[PDB]
């Protein structure tokens, strides 16, 4: 079984918990209740090959900058998160994307771009400059309601395909 | 995740068009105008990886300005068009063949010969045909129908795994 | 083609024969009963490949310090089964795990955990346990009821999977 | 795409021509015409793969037993067929499978073994033995009805397979 490191990384209130908590639980959490550090295990087979997902659920607020470090370090692939209804969530992630690559050097590094809270009807963010920027970054984008558990396994399972790509085929 | 550079090439009236958007829109269209240049972007996963199919749907038709020369070096696949109840949309297929050899300086082109519009009984060209033209060039032949969308996907995954297949290409 | 030796073990009375006998008989038989220990067989295809399934359904009953060694010997990969309502059987695995460990002389050696009778309430073993200790084996964990079959392929075919994995660390 | 060169093998009689004809052209054939030698191309996807299918029909008649040599030569994997319902022609597989090894002189060489007519109620080679004697070659056996069209695409299909398996043995 293959086990496989993924961070939960994004602006603080952008619905990562929510995300991380739908996939492994299968319920929606209305509570706003911020995090320093979660973790999560779980065990999915996607393609066709059991995968033990461990994923880290990161805080997002001003502060816990400083693990965003070592975090990274550890984390096989990120999922960068941003809310569909908030321009700044969109805009900060660059800041995240660079931050990575900082600290690991690498400048290919798996990555996904989700678009959370899809199921507000009030996006100031649209598709096409979340796909535009995906585009420029060379990695994926799914647009995902925590809410309503829609893309939730896809942007998860998703990104698995992107590290397991990164490992075999990343050369 | 990878990028395709994919060409819909191929003689007007044959369905280029209600190909492609039928992969993108999932809708048939009878009415889309008689085009030059138009691109498309598709992600999507084949084979658990995740691709970006970058689709530029060319035309045939009347006059067309100056397209062809230079499509081919930036395409790297094509999908070669033609109809089933046209036999001189067939008989040009040798032609696009021909230039993209030539722009691309190999015999190493991945492409897909298709034959659509599988939902006619207007046949004038004969599957048995297609498939040696096909077996000729050595290169897959899958009939298509934009209308009721039957063989669609296929015709376009199985030009993404030929260029998937290429690229191991004295490795 | 290839074959992969299994062995079912676990506490009398888990379900072994009977998760056996619905892989193979495809029917859930009920007094197959302690004490006959049988091998079955069965050509299945996983993943594209032809595999033949040599299964030896071990006789938990007046177990263990038969000729158990010549068993976990030969085998390639154990299908470790438990009750879901006895915590002793689950208790046990512990013990079935290091027989294991030291006849086949290493650490990492495929096996899948299974958590027979999902079906029953009246349950004693929570799955988080359950999933806790394969985690801390870094083995994976299925939950099966041969009764409604549910589950029962996928712990089998999840084992052939972790032999085939297991092999890559040969050379 | 990749091309697989499959010979069909077995006692005049036995249902090559209409196994061969049915992967083809889906139609039963009713009437007995013995074969010499006839080529089949066949182009389908298999586990995702773009297979062009090379097919040779074979001539069961004990006349043409020099022509064998070297379809024996150029062939990539055998299906060897004999009837369910003929004795003699299981004994006979026996002998195909000795003279495959010897003009190939290899032990591991892509075959099937397919117990034709799945249909005849006059059944007379049991699958256990059939089954039995496959496990002894280590090869897969299926059992097919061209009548029915049971079993045929499992059968072709599970050749390539095979023969794909016995070609990675290197890569
Ligand atoms: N409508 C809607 N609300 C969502 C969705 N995802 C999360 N929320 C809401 O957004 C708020 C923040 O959710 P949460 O998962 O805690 O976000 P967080 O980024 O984990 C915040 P923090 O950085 O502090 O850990 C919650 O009130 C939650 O219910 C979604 O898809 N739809
Ligand atoms: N029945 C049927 N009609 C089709 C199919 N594909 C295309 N057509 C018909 O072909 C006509 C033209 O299709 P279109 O895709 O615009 O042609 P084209 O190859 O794009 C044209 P151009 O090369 O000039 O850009 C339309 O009326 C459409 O209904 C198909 O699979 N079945
Ligand atoms: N409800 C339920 N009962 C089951 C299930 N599997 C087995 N049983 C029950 O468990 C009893 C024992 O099953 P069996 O398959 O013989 O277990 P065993 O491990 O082979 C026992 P032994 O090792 O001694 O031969 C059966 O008689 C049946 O009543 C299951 O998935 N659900
Ligand atoms: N009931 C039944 N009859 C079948 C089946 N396959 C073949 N037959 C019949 O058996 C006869 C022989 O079939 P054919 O495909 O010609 O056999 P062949 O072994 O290819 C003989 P040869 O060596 O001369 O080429 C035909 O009458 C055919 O219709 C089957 O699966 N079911
Ligand atoms: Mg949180
Ligand atoms: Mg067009
Ligand atoms: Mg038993
Ligand atoms: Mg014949």
């Amino acid at each position: 079984m293959t086990e496989y490191k993924l961070v939960v990384v994004g602006a603080g209130g952008v619905g990562k918990s929510a995300l991380t908590i739908q996939l492994i639980q299968n319920h929606f959490v209305d509570e706003y209740d911020p995090t320093i550090e979660d973790s999560y295990r779980k065990q999915v087979v996607i393609d066709g090959e059991t995968c033990l997902l461990d994923i880290l659920d990161t805080a997002g607020q001003e502060e816990y900058s400083a693990m965003r470090d070592q975090y990274m370090r550890t984390g096989e692939g990120f999922l960068c998160v941003f809310a569909i209804n908030n321009t700044k969530s969109f805009e900060d992630i660059h800041q995240y994307r660079e931050q990575i690559k900082r600290v690991k050097d690498s400048d290919d590094v798996p990555m996904v771009l989700v678009g959370n809270k899809c199921d507000l009807a009030a996006r100031t963010v649209e598709s096409r400059q979340a796909q535009d920027l995906a585009r420029s970054y060379g990695i994926p984008y799914i647009e995902t309601s925590a809410k309503t558990r829609q893309g939730v396994e896809d942007a998860f399972y998703t990104l698995v395909r992107e590290i397991r790509q990164h490992k075999l085929r990343k050369l």
